[PDB]
């Protein structure tokens, strides 16, 4: 057997979600080919472990688990050091490269994007100026930073209102998943909405609207990754998506340019929007999209006839080729 | 207030961290040391009263390491410490730290990266042409086509994320590029390949968190074309010269390019920007670095001595502005 441990909870909104994602992973592993630990992060940080499951998980509550970070991590119940670590965390906290950095100083395998490619899919900024670069097609869109805005608020206000058109979105550029994202009609609620996303974050990013349906593309792989056909989500799903031929072979190439653009590896979910006369622009990346047993990610993959537990051995045998090639890097 | 320095790392440039630390120790509050061997070992001593006299004697649970600290002070150099690692076990950990978050540090050790996020900032940059160790073996043939037809000879080809001049090597036809390819492909996955140029070589200093504020520049005066590690730590035949001999306005203009790469990564602490400079004047930036060298052959704290700002004035306005960025995040 192999040893793995799961890492789920987290302090954030979403802590039930990943508990339910917990479930549903712990569920589809084969006990007989893996070992699994599992280590919950509650909502004020403390980390908590269970060792040896050996059972399914009957409900969410058994998962409330109720030493330091670094004896957790390092062995095994077996005593060996794991072969891979899964974290089942999203936003803040769990997708935005801290704990991936906190396993790369420990230097455990762990399954999923590295630092550089989770903090970059994070930023909304760097993730949008990554992808020009790359050529990826765009909405219209202006950036900038609270300290100009409270010199230069005049200014700001009539670039937008000269290159972009309403209705616009203005979203923080490091928040979690919807966190501070309004929908402005008019100019009134444009400030209002600046306003109330700078709260919390320093900086911003305004986009041009669209009328479009929401195209998704699953990724998976570290050096040759492969795309799915593209989904849409009607949250009910469609799968595969009613799109020409044409725009279903241009969608899984582009997914596979912002899986470079940002140097992801293990896997990634490029969002798209698509308009009724074909025309596409790039949404985001998701560094760890939605894992349960019916979320988009998955099922565009069972579509490609990839099973919910052969997905899960995939990625950890991704885990354990990327660490392998670290090693190799010299160092001395 | 307690702070701690965190000083050599499992990187290539562990010997430079070691020289970077004795030299913040010496003219930095009560100070202990982490020492990091070049395996990833923590090792920590408490309390440094006395003053360093030499690099030696400075090769002395994770958690436990970390009254709680004021500021944690890293000043290690390349990968696991310079490119956002470390900074993301300070977050799990809520511990306040200097320098650039874990972003910014990675966005800026990774050259190709920062060399994409400098061309939509605005900035000049050098041709040049990036690759992995995947599609090299797959692709040798037009990769080395590619260099021929876009960049110019002699090239520089780099690993992605590392110092010191630590894998880079100058090769002036095709048959030296793939020996240099050979080596790089040691120390990353990731490679970058510049067309050289014959250039004066400038440096600007950067400080602050939400208002950075830049220095004068200084040449690396010298008589070799290539400044390669044992150029700029082993001997003293280099010489620098703070400020440079430059005009006015290139000199104003090299300052303002530095804050706008300062932003290009949403740097935060502080950076140092490297230029070069023509013989017909013109610019480009080469490179910047989230925590630069302190060594007696560093030039960071010797660009805001000519600012009027000393050496234990540097240290302590590092640790202010990391106490404010902590406080902005709780
Ligand atoms: N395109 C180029 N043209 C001419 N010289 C170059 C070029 N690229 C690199 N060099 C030489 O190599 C040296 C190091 O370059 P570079 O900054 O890429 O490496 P580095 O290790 O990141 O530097 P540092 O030690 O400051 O971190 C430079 O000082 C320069 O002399
Ligand atoms: N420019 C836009 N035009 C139309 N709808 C948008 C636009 N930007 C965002 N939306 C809507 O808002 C939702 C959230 O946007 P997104 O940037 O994906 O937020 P997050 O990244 O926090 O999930 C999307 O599902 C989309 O339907
Ligand atoms: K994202
Ligand atoms: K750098
Ligand atoms: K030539
Ligand atoms: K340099
Ligand atoms: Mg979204
Ligand atoms: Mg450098």
């Amino acid at each position: 057997k192999e040893n793995i441990c799961i890492v789920f909870g987290g302090k954030s909104a979403e802590h039930e979600v990943s508990i339910l994602t917990a479930q549903n992973v712990l569920n589809a592993i084969d006990k007989d080919k893996y070992h699994v630990d599992i280590i919950y992060i509650t909502n004020d940080g403390d980390w908590r472990k269970q060792n040896n499951i050996t059972a399914e998980i009957k409900s969410t509550d058994e998962l409330h688990l109720e030493l330091e970070i670094s004896q957790l991590l390092k062995e095994s119940s077996s005593g060996q050091p794991y072969d891979a670590v899964f974290p089942l965390l999203h936003g803040p906290n769990g997708e935005d490269g801290t704990i991936q950095g906190l396993f790369e100083v420990l230097d455990v395998p762990y399954v999923g994007n590295g630092v550089l490619s989770a903090a970059s899919s994070m930023d909304k900024l760097v993730m949008k100026q990554l992808f020009e670069h790359r050529g990826l097609p765009q909405l219209p869109y202006i950036s900038f930073l609270r300290s100009e805005y409270e010199k230069y608020e005049h200014n700001i206000l009539k670039l937008v209102n000269d290159k972009l058109n309403y209705p616009v979105f203005v979203k923080p550029a490091n928040l979690g998943s919807s966190v501070g994202i309004s929908k402005c009609n008019n100019e009134a609620e444009l400030k209002e909405g600046i306003k109330e996303a700078f709260q919390f974050d320093r900086k911003l990013v305004i986009e041009q609207g669209v009328n479009a349906r929401e195209i998704e593309v699953a990724v998976l792989g570290n050096d040759y990754p492969e795309a799915t056909w593209p989904g849409e989500v009607v949250v009910q799903l469609q799968i595969p998506a009613d799109l020409d031929e044409d725009v279903q072979l241009t969608l899984r190439n582009m997914a596979l340019e912002a899986f470079k653009a940002t140097d992801c590896s293990g896997l990634v979910r490029a969002d798209f929007f698509v308009t009724e006369d074909n025309q596409i622009y790039i949404n985001e990346t998701n560094a760890m999209p939605g894992f349960t047993a019916f979320s988009m990610y998955p099922k565009l993959w069972e579509n490609m006839g990839l099973s919910y537990p052969e997905l899960i051995t995939k990625l950890i045998e991704l885990a354990k080729e990327r660490h392998q090639d670290k090693q190799k890097n010299k160092y001395k």
